[PDB]
């Protein structure tokens, strides 16, 4: 029926002094992620992703001071079906040299299945180095990519 | 139903001297796209993404740059006839969505004229057209403002 | 119906001393892609596209095989999670070699791995306009998104 597809993208620079957090998970390493609320990478893409396949805009269109980026996605969950929509799936990709996220990716689609009151196995998370390669090869940030597929019921 | 997605990409540089169009909307700004057309990031990629879902190949095959007509070219006389083409292989759009990336200027205000010219030109309603709008936190050519990305989605069905 | 979208990406780092795989397709040029195996970048990103589809993790979770075996291997669980592939885009980006006479062979490679019609898959090609590292070509990247169905 109505179906509809949306993407989304993200990146934050590492930096000194701050906690890692990556699909809502704290993940221990000497920087973390700078932006106004807890710098969530790829919530932040996720949370894009919805709003752009519901046509409601982005993210900074709609946004809750020092709400956590958790709260974000749900509340981007809350005006998605406001506007009709259900979320079929989500998948997404961290690029990220370091550190390791794979012992996390479980838990981070736990955490996106809960928040948008999806099924575990309509939630995905991928991860990739950036082969050394730029920026992000450097280790200066991480990035996120989401697509979301949604229907006007 | 079959339904079939699309994705694409674009970047150009960005320099003194030309006109900065975005989604068909002229944004006033002392620099602009460079290309042989009128160099629209955005509305490259979503041509992009709407031959890649009616597997078409891509803007480079249907608009050859070799062509005197390319050159200042409209993009979006280009995305109307692409999406006649994919008419014509038998698929109706059911949606588009993207982002721009660029350090400046600002295009919130631009943002939704630039949703009305797409969704004119694939004879969509606007509720079924989505642009978005990112800085790139600083980081890489992007940061630094010597180009400006897009990125694009679409759904159709034949 | 139950219809799923997944995305993927992959960029390998371009240097002299290897060949140049994309596609399944041997591209005669100066310099080729530095991976484990083949750094077959098309392939990686659209066999992570259908992983993600799926919701089945990522490409290094599941694996000398060259990556249209993996991308075989990859459909094969993708069915048997219960899901036919509907179709599949794709974008690499390489400021050189010239990739247009080529895609022709690479949807080939491409749909012949995923038992589907030719008119189901779809390669573009682009430059990067000379910035950053793919402008420099240090680097090629593939972009890829796939839709599937629960049958
Ligand atoms: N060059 C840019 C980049 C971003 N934006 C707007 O700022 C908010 C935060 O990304 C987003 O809502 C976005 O639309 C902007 O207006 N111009
Ligand atoms: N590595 C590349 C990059 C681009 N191209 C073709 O040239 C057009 C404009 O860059 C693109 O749209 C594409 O058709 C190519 O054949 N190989
Ligand atoms: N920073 C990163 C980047 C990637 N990965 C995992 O490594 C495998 C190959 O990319 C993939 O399985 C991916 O999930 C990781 O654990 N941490
Ligand atoms: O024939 C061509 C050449 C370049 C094109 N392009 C490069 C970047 N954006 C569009 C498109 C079509
Ligand atoms: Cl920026
Ligand atoms: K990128
Ligand atoms: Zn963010
Ligand atoms: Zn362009
Ligand atoms: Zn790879």
């Amino acid at each position: 029926m109505d179906f509809r597809i949306g993407q989304g993208y993200d990146v934050h620079q590492l930096v000194p002094g701050r906690p890692l957090i990556i699909g809502g998970v704290t993940i221990p390493y000497e920087r973390g992620l700078l932006g106004h609320s807890d710098a969530d990478v790829l919530l932040h893409a996720i949370t894009d992703a919805l709003f752009g396949a519901a046509a409601l805009g982005d993210i900074g269109r709609h946004f809750f001071k020092g709400a956590d980026s958790r709260a974000l996605l749900r509340e981007c969950a809350s005006r998605v079906a406001q506007a009709g929509f259900a979320i079929r799936n989500v998948d997404s990709t961290i690029i990220a040299q370091a550190p390791k996220l794979a012992p996390h990716i479980d838990a981070m689609r736990a955490n996106i299945a809960a928040d948008l009151d999806l099924p575990l196995d309509r939630v995905n998370v991928k991860a990739k180095t950036n082969e050394k390669l730029g920026y992000l090869g450097r280790g200066e940030g991480i990035e996120a990519q989401a697509a979301a597929l949604v229907v006007r019921e």
